[PDB]
């Protein structure tokens, strides 16, 4: 085509392309690597990845996200049940299954979620094209390693619907193995553990592989913890902080939760490679500028729970393995939470100074090792 390889998660998506025996992560129109998975509904327009999540904090109701936490759901399945009561916009029952309703140009309209991800696929597939110059139509689409046939097939079929010829559906940590070329052939097998936190969930996964081929010795993880939750922490402190110094409370003002949050979310980016970050946010609440800072030292500990918690999964994903630490042989880092370099030690720690591998950006490696299966699927 080139065929390209798209990560569509939970709450971003990434797009690659192998040309040149290298992989090319593509940059969308804002220069991003990677694209909100989000889609929003107004008066007058449908706005899709950072558009639609730059305006998230005015349209809550119509600004759709967390669709592959539906996808291939039954509306009576009790995790949909236990989402519905989290989200901010509606999600009725058509049938049996789940679809989300939201205002558009002043109509009461409802999506199926292969609907709303194909939403966000037509975003990645015109990202692609932009970049290629050229029409993108085979893909190969990532999913995470729990998906089940319904899952997979309405995440296949969210690709058909925005124009794409799916070439296979395939697991996210086996993506990120290919990215690293754990796939190629050394002759006895090998055991790889894959450790997985994005913005929403925590996927580890054991996968054993032998001559080209993958077997899933176990997973484990939670699909309720992720990067989202560490902005949340720092969003608490920094409410409090706010209390202290103005005696006032933000808590109910939803637009200066969200400017706070947005600003949480980017400190903790610059906490991943410098000690300290500032937050400086103009007009919070009732008029007063909010410019403070936190140490990298503060993060970790307003978080410390969460962090060492991630551990437990990998312990356990190692017992149902029937394989003990030292039986890996490569530990693959996966999602941008990653990068956070107290979750770096302690994993390598749990692992007795095992390195890792995390050369490649870990928001961009399940999008990697799509590509990479793409190209040799055509
Ligand atoms: N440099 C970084 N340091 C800490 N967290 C990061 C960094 N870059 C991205 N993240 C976090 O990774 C999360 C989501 O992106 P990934 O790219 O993780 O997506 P997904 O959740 O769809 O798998 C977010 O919580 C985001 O803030
Ligand atoms: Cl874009
Ligand atoms: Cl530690
Ligand atoms: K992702
Ligand atoms: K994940
Ligand atoms: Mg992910």
């Amino acid at each position: 085509g080139p065929a390209v390889g798209i990560d569509l998660g939970s709450t971003y998506s990434c797009v690659g392309v192998f040309q040149h025996g290298k992989v090319e992560i593509i940059a969308n129109d804002q220069g991003n690597r990677t694209t909100p998975s989000y889609v929003a509904f107004t008066d007058t327009e449908r706005l899709i990845g950072d558009a639609a999540k730059n305006q998230v904090a005015m349209n809550p109701t119509n600004t759709v996200f967390d669709a592959k936490r539906l996808i291939g759901r039954r509306f009576d399945d009790a995790v949909v049940q236990s989402d519905m009561k989290h989200w901010p916009f509606m999600v009725v029952n058509d049938a049996g299954r789940p679809k989300v309703q939201v205002e558009y140009k002043g109509e009461t309209k409802s999506f199926y979620p292969e609907e709303v991800s194909s939403m966000v696929l037509t975003k990645m597939k015109e990202i692609a094209e932009a970049y290629l110059g050229k029409t993108v139509t085979n893909a190969v689409v990532t999913v995470p390693a729990y998906f089940n046939d319904s899952q997979r097939q309405a995440t296949k079929d969210a690709g058909t619907i925005a124009g794409l010829n799916v070439l296979r559906i395939i697991n996210e940590p086996t993506a990120a193995a290919i990215a690293y070329g754990l796939d190629k052939k050394v002759g006895a097998e090998r055991n790889v553990l894959i450790f997985d936190l994005g913005g929403g969930t925590f996927d580890v996964s054991i996968l054993t592989i032998e001559d080209g081929i993958f077997e899933v010795k176990s997973t484990a993880g939670d699909t309720h913890l992720g990067g989202e939750d560490f902005d949340n922490r720092m969003v608490n402190h920094f409410i409090a902080e706010f209390k202290r110094k103005h005696k006032k409370d933000i808590s109910e003002n939803k637009r200066a939760v969200r400017r706070l949050r947005t600003a949480c979310e980017r400190a903790k980016r610059t906490l991943s490679s410098s000690t300290q970050a500032s937050i400086e946010i103009d007009s919070l609440y009732e008029g007063i500028d909010f410019y403070t800072s936190i140490t990298r030292a503060r993060f970790e500990e307003l978080n410390a729970d969460l962090f060492r918690g991630t551990l437990d999964p990998v312990e356990k994903a190692l017992r149902d393995a029937k394989l003990d630490k030292s039986q890996i042989h490569d530990i693959v880092l996966v999602g941008g939470s990653t990068r956070i370099p107290k979750i770096q030690k302690l994993l390598q720690d749990f692992f007795n100074g095992k390195e890792l591998n995390k050369s490649i950006n870990p928001d961009e490696a399940v999008a990697y090792g799509a590509a990479v299966q793409a190209a040799i699927l055509s």
